[PDB]
């Protein structure tokens, strides 16, 4: 028998009511490693509109992680000690990792998971406005794969950062429509 | 190298434009063999919750949402399902090509060899010792135990495809550095 993937029987089937144990678990973080903050810091604030909640400098291992959330900025605490145990605690937040030097590296580049070898795909953002959101990042010069009118999902998009990494573009309030 | 100064760092950020208002960061999406083994993994042993289920079997695939959520919230009719899914924030889109679970000679990348690139999700949980010493128990594999290395009480496993998950503890952090 051909794969017809899960009815929906199935899938729900193999799906078990949380242990009490898992009780306060919290999906925190999704990590990608990033060739030049410069331009990731950039796009995700003031393109994407996030906020960089803290940068960690790890000198013995020659990396740093930058945390970027959609969160005021005015809540993030200032106290080095407690920005930590705040941003660590944050739901939905981007951990971008820089290996120092990268950016300076003209043969280093990072794959993006969409082409052999394929695994990640994208991250993604829920908008009240796709059509609006997509010509404000074409007035902005941001790299499409998908418009939102161009393929079949019309209403959708994917747009890429600056390592490529895709990141779609959705309004929660339209995908039923579309399937 | 040396890496970027905090002015150089933060004179990059600009604050959110207005439009960008309401915008939240909904999902990752990651490619998966076998949803079987993925849904038990995730619901039982994470205590994720299934969202949702879509099927396209016109290009062959099905997409599983998953979050931290009491499955009592989620609406009964396909719409207000749909629209509450996709507005929930920190979601997992898993996606299973057809076919992948039976195919011996596949699998997919996890990032974290060359080509590199995604590396993984973390899950903030209150005692990372108990919470890894459940996991052993329940035959997940480890990369990271909690207590090898510099940085003890994080630890990172890895679900039925290979990929990474951080299990840290907020409170522990700044103490861990
Ligand atoms: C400076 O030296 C480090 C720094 C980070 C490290 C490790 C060693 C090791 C290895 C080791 O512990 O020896 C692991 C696994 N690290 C992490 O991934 C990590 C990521 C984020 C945070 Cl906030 C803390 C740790
Ligand atoms: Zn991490
Ligand atoms: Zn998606």
């Amino acid at each position: 028998p051909a794969s017809s993937g899960l009815t929906d029987e199935t899938a729900f089937s193999c799906c078990s009511d949380p242990d009490p144990s898992t009780k306060d678990f919290l999906l925190q973080q999704t990590m990608l490693r990033i060739k030049d903050p410069k331009k990731s810091l950039d796009f995700y604030t003031r393109v994407l509109g996030l906020t960089l909640l803290q940068k960690l400098d790890f000198p013995a291992m020659k990396f740093s992680l930058y945390f970027l959330a959609y969160e005021d900025k005015n809540d993030i605490p200032k106290d080095k000690s407690e920005k930590t145990a705040w941003t660590f605690s944050r739901k939905a937040t981007l951990e971008l990792t820089h290996n120092w030097g990268t950016e300076d590296d003209e043969t280093q580049s990072y794959h993006n998971g969409n082409s052999d070898p394929r695994g990640f795909g994208h991250i993604g953002i829920a908008v009240p406005d796709v059509y609006s959101a997509c010509k404000r990042f074409e007035e902005l010069g941001v790299k499409f794969v998908k418009k939102p009118d161009d393929g079949k999902m019309k209403g959708l998009a994917f747009i890429q950062d600056p390592d490529g990494y895709w990141i779609e573009i959705l309004n929660p309030n339209k995908i039923a429509t579309i399937i």
